[PDB]
């Protein structure tokens, strides 16, 4: 099986001019399924407010960031398809694909194919770390059509 349960949760003041949710369906098969293949993730897209109190409250961070990665944890002994949730900002997103020069939609892609990749367990903060998980998002990032997010 290959099956990614989507609940996309649009909680901006506006709402337009973000992905379809067909778009997000489409980078979440290309990053979980082959983890987990029966899955399911909340993704909701808020402002800077939002998560500018959910990085200080839950990460000890006074800012905004681009996604924000909660983990579900599976009760030992338990049987559990629900992965986590993606908190992303779209100030963030929109801000950061304008200063890297790259096109909106594929930092979005990138922003839901690096906070799965979260999601299952992956970080960065050591080199050997990082290397395998920009590795992978290298990969996955290809496969969707998009340039190398890495490699500068
Ligand atoms: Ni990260």
């Amino acid at each position: 099986m290959s099956q990614v349960i989507l609940d996309l949760q649009l909680a901006c003041e506006d709402n337009s001019g973000l992905p379809e949710e067909s778009q997000f369906q489409t980078w979440l098969n290309a990053v979980i399924p082959q983890f987990q293949e029966e899955s399911e993730v909340t993704i909701r897209v808020v402002d800077t407010a939002e998560s500018h109190s959910l990085n200080l409250t839950y990460r000890g961070k006074d800012k905004p960031t681009n996604v924000l990665s909660f983990p579900f944890e599976v009760p030992p002994g338990m049987e559990m398809s629900l992965l986590g949730d993606l908190v992303i900002c779209r100030q963030v997103v929109e801000k950061e694909a304008q200063e890297q020069g790259k096109p909106l939609e594929a930092h979005w892609a990138h922003m839901v194919v690096h906070g799965s990749l979260h999601l299952l367990g992956y970080d960065h903060i050591e080199d050997d770390e990082a290397e395998e998980m920009e590795a992978l998002e290298t990969e996955i990032m290809l496969a969707l059509g998009y340039e190398d997010p890495y490699i500068a």
